[PDB]
């Protein structure tokens, strides 16, 4: 394990995590236009996958939010890390999801399982890959939410469309069946 | 939705219905000799046809000056339009008449349209080119019987003939058809 290593790689993860929530909010902007000219023509089932694949960008890009904020508490923190062997309260948090979701945004951000890594090989207490996987249930859940690889609630799916719709001008029949359970 | 984009079209309406509705009188008047010089010869049945012109072209300018009413008073309750979000009751009658006779006088006034436009772009309860015409039950019945496109009553193309024989100095024998019934 080497501090400094832990230190750069969690400053190339913020600026990366900000540089591409800011892109995917664009592209959320503009993929949201798309959906509109769906919904414009009579595709409507359509409309609903690309709704999909909007809201779990956003769901990714809070994700990302909160992921920025705890590299963000580490890096403040980092002589208390650098001091003790065992991690504090204060900073449980912060590894837990730092460590759980590196597997999940690696694709997207390198450094984050560089990050994970420094973590994982600092720490033995119910630690290493899979005694770090072990005790990985104390990660914050709305994170594990954002992140989860689920079909979103229909009825979520519909309040998107109907909102889009009435902000492009744009008519819109919701599925009653699910609009209304 | 602009709002000095409304305001510039309101004045712009009102200033050419006033143009239209002076040189409609004249023309109205020279087609009233016409009419009169037909009724000096035999021909009846056409002269119908004729007056029909006429009390079209008297139907329309009455609209317009109800038009222009209704325009000049959206004008004078502007800021209670900038500042509500939905219409009061004091302008329900204007907007709609203005967002229902549009298309009906589209051809004679341009600027009618982007009016109809704004008032339709500013408000979404009920709105929209299909719930615009949808909710378009709310409007001045009087001008819509002046813009009313069906076959004037006869008795009453009769007592136009009438009159404009007994002031031109000419003869004429009204259908006592239609004149009597």
């Amino acid at each position: 394990f080497k501090a400094e290593r832990l230190r750069v790689n969690l400053r190339l993860v913020i600026n990366r995590l900000k540089l591409l929530e800011k892109k995917k909010t664009e592209l959320a902007q503009k993929a949201r236009k798309e959906i509109a000219d769906y919904l414009a023509a009579g595709k409507d089932e359509r409309a609903r996958i690309r709704v999909e694949h909007i809201i779990r960008e956003d769901y990714l890009v809070e994700a990302m939010e909160i992921l920025e904020l705890y590299c963000d508490l580490l890096l403040a923190r980092f002589g208390l890390i650098q001091s003790m062997k065992e991690l504090d309260s204060g900073l449980a948090e912060s590894v837990s999801t730092l460590i759980w979701a590196a597997p999940r945004l690696q694709s997207e951000v390198a450094e984050l399982k560089i990050v994970a890594d420094q973590l994982c090989a600092k720490y033995s207490k119910e630690y290493g890959k899979l005694c770090r996987t072990n005790q990985i249930g104390t990660v914050n859940d709305r994170l594990m939410h954002k992140l989860s690889v689920e079909a979103p609630p229909k009825i979520l799916v519909e309040r998107y469309l109907i909102e889009i719709a009435k902000n492009y001008n744009v008519p819109y029949e919701p599925d009653s069946v699910v609009m209304a359970e």
